[PDB]
């Protein structure tokens, strides 16, 4: 034998993981209950840059799963934590929400659109004409050019709505370019950060969601294993089609659960 008994850390997806839309999925509530029995650990990740770890946090809580602050973190903090790291407190650009900019600006980032040194893009649903203006003058400045995340679409009631990565492709038929650095998945960059703030190796750690491409390519790129579930974006006639297989499947959470009682 029972290889999955070893994973000490599962990074979840939660929108078509954990829940959908406001309402938790089979098993989700079970699934955490079999960790804490476990001593085992989650932490739930999204590249949804257009809210904060915060925000997440209280959505769950909303739908009663109590869950510690730092139990959620997405591309916005992967992203403002590796510039801080490698680069000290930066002047930016922002694409990005207002909470998005919180999310910066609490990494000690300053928001100047005069002098920035980078620009940045997040999954921005406060995009303007005059916003994208301004960075494409920037970039063709050669500001340092980073993205939190490459999703062209983000899935919703609506259907498939533009991201990050829609963006991505105005700018770079205008300007030429693409961004220097993508911080969220499938970077393995998300893992290698994870895996050094809980103290934990990738041969103990597991990627649990249910985007078939993205979440697969990121447990490739970090070697760790993927597991997908069923709930979600990811159809059993999906994966049939699907180049490259997750390395396990589970209908939900709760049968991913009973694997490891
Ligand atoms: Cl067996
Ligand atoms: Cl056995
Ligand atoms: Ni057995």
């Amino acid at each position: 034998h029972h290889v999955l008994d070893k994973i000490e850390l599962f990074i979840l997806d939660m929108d078509g993981t954990f829940y959908l839309d406001d309402s938790l999925l089979p098993g989700s509530l079970e699934f955490l209950e079999t960790l804490k029995e476990k001593n085992k650990r989650f932490v739930f990740f999204t590249n949804n840059s257009s809210l904060g770890a915060q925000d997440y946090v209280r959505k769950l809580r909303n739908m009663g799963v109590d869950v510690p602050d730092d139990a959620v973190v997405t591309s916005g903090e992967i992203t403002a934590e590796h510039m801080l790291k490698r680069f000290g407190r930066c002047r930016i650009f922002l694409l990005g929400t207002p909470q998005l900019k919180k999310v910066f600006e609490a990494y000690g980032h300053v928001i100047d659109e005069e002098n920035p040194d980078f620009v940045v893009l997040g999954f921005d649903k406060t995009l303007t004409y005059e916003r994208l203006k301004k960075a494409c003058i920037l970039l063709r400045k050669g500001k340092f050019y980073i993205a939190t995340h490459p999703d062209i679409n983000c899935p919703s009631k609506e259907g498939p709505v533009p991201d990050a990565g829609s963006i991505m492709a105005a700018i770079e038929a205008s300007t030429g370019r693409k961004p220097d650095l993508i911080a969220g998945k499938p970077n393995p960059l998300v893992v290698d950060v994870i895996s050094e703030k809980f103290g934990v190796p990738k041969e103990r750690m597991a990627m649990v969601g249910d985007r078939l491409y993205t979440d697969v390519k990121l447990g490739k790129n970090a070697g760790i294993v993927s597991i997908l579930v069923l709930t979600g974006e990811t159809t059993p006639e999906d994966l049939e089609r699907a180049e490259t297989k997750p390395d396990f499947v589970f209908k939900n959470l709760g049968e991913l659960a009973k694997a490891v009682q």
